[PDB]
């Protein structure tokens, strides 16, 4: 569409299908997901997440980006360390995997935020938009079929105290991104990135789904 929200949401809406489509995200919403297969993802979760907010702090201030800075809602480095230690232990860094799939997307965040910073809005819009859409029905079921504590232990990746109203949020993030200046051509570019981007996911979730199964 015109404005950059509706041109995101119009040009992923195959892929988006695609991706919840996938082995891994179907087993998932059907709560068929082992604790193994769980450990899996979140730790591969950690080193993307660990990368992309890595990037937006080199950013943050570059108005290609900046309208998107929400460090205090959004982050999620610091949660999902927590749930390392919970699923890993005190030695998590040293146990946690780090399969291909994840590097190579962790290697595009960091092409993007060190040469292509006007594309990282691509990034976030894809990871942090779906943590507070399917994210936020996936942790429900994660709780059901992983039975863990109540107190929120090992889930904190699916939780934003910040974030009362998800929805709300969600409708500010797409202003906040409408309200960044650039060529139409530039937009296009972003767009595509976007499809790349749960194209990394999707791949990923191929990978893993893969090593499970084997
Ligand atoms: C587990 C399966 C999934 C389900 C059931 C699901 C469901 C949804 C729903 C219902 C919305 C619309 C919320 C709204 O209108 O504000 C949404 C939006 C979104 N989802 Fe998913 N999702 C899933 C997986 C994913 C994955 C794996 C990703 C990315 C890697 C993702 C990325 C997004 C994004 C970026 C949006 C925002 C679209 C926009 O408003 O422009 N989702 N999702």
């Amino acid at each position: 569409s015109q404005d950059l929200s509706e041109a995101l949401k119009e040009a992923t809406k195959e892929v988006h299908i695609r991706a919840e489509n996938s082995e891994f995200m179907r087993n998932f919403q059907k709560g068929q997901v082992s604790r193994e297969g769980f450990k899996l993802v979140m730790a591969s979760l950690y080193h993307i997440y660990t990368a992309l907010e890595e990037e937006i702090e080199r950013n943050k201030q570059n108005p290609v980006y900046a309208p998107l800075y929400f460090p205090e809602e959004l982050h999620r480095r610091a949660a999902l360390e927590q749930d390392m230690a919970f699923w890993y232990g005190p030695h998590w860094q040293e146990a946690i995997p780090y399969t291909p799939a994840t590097q190579h997307y962790v290697k595009r965040l960091h092409e993007v935020g060190g040469t292509h910073p006007e594309l990282l809005v691509a990034h976030a819009y894809t990871r942090y938009l779906g943590d507070l859409s399917g994210g936020q029905v996936l942790k429900k079921i994660a709780q059901k079929a992983m039975a863990l504590p109540s107190s929120g232990e090992g889930l904190a990746f699916f939780t934003f105290p910040s974030i009362d109203n998800p929805t709300k949020f969600k409708q500010l993030y797409r202003a906040r991104m409408n309200t960044l200046e650039m060529t139409p051509e530039v937009k296009h570019r972003v767009t595509e990135e976007a499809k790349t981007a749960f194209l990394l996911n999707i791949e990923l979730f191929e990978e893993l789904q893969a090593l499970l199964t084997e």
